[PDB]
């Protein structure tokens, strides 16, 4: 293709990947507030679970639980050592995918 | 409509926006139900404590006014805002104009 | 660039506009409702700790907790754990319009 329709192109494709970077990492950032209000909400929940009377009967939900769990995506507690929510990192790869691609592009 | 081969090329960044696109999609449709799983189960214990701590016990949930109580409480309570019916339903992205694109490139293509 | 050639390259850009901003809307409003949901639940917990005899000895963490978390049994959930309303951002969008403005001024 001539040099500035793919310089023109090339523009307007550098746009729409600049917002989605700039969504990705406002969905990043939203999603990780979430998640450290999310695990301080377990972490104060195991805490009054282990000092309440009337609750320290109650057990923690064995593996079964997960389809204990599909009646409403498809007692005991759920909540456990094991609930908290890892880190959220979207993935930079395809960005530099492209760097290439359109690099070879230029160069052939 | 245009050249071929300019065509190609204009149609080549486009699948990379729209491939970038998709993975987002996954990715954050991925974290989104983890924090839902997350938030159900915190849920579920709740109502649990709720109803067997004796302290708490006479506590009434929240009626229908709560919600506007939450809009003023978002500006700036004696009964619970979490309930039987709090639980989070599945979150699931749209596809629609993903193959609105394929339609659209093949009425271009002749 | 001719202005066939532009108009088809500018269509294939307003279809991938489109649906970043689908996704863009989506994606709020679950987040949004996710934040509903834990701003209820923090709602309710502050409730719990205040009226639960049995735990108020408790202390709520003071501000070493930050550093707790780069890992004491203290609450971490207080007053202003509350969730912000999560708003993207629209800028460049306008950015575009301009963008293509100055190319179809030069026609
Ligand atoms: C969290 O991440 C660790 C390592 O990154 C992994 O071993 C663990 O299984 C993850 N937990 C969940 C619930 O995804
Ligand atoms: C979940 O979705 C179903 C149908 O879409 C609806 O009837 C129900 O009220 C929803 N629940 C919540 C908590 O939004
Ligand atoms: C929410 O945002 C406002 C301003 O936008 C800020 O004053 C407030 O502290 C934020 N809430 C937090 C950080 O919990
Ligand atoms: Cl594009
Ligand atoms: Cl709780
Ligand atoms: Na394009």
């Amino acid at each position: 293709s001539g040099d500035e329709e793919f310089s023109d192109m090339l523009r307007l494709f550098d746009f729409n990947k600049q917002a989605i970077q700039r969504l990705k990492a406002e969905a990043q950032m939203s999603i990780q507030l979430i998640n450290k209000a999310v695990n301080a909400l377990i972490n104060d929940q195991l805490i009054m679970k282990n000092h309440l009377r009337d609750i320290m009967g109650i057990p923690y939900c064995n593996y079964s639980k997960y389809w204990y769990l599909n009646h409403t995506t498809t007692k005991c507690w759920l909540v456990s050592n094991g609930s908290y929510l890892n880190e959220t990192h979207f993935s930079d790869d395809i960005e530099q995918q492209a760097d290439n691609m359109i690099t070879e592009m230029l160069q052939k």
